[PDB]
């Protein structure tokens, strides 16, 4: 089943593609 993946968008730390999060909130690296 073909999934429509997002574009060059970031996920919120690996969550849904509609949610975005910076690295500082994901791996605390900032
Ligand atoms: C963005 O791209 C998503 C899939 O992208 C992958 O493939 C493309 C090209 O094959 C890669 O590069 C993308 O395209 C190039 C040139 O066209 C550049 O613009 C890059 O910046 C761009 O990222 C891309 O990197 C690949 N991704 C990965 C992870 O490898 C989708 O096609 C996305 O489309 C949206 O998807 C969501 C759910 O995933 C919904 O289905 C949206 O409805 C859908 O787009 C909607 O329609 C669009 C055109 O009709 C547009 O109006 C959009 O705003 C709507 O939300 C796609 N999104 C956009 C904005 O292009």
């Amino acid at each position: 089943a073909p999934w429509l993946v997002p574009s060059q968008i970031t996920t919120c730390c690996g969550y849904n593609p509609g949610t975005m999060c910076p690295s500082c909130m994901c791996t605390n690296t900032c």
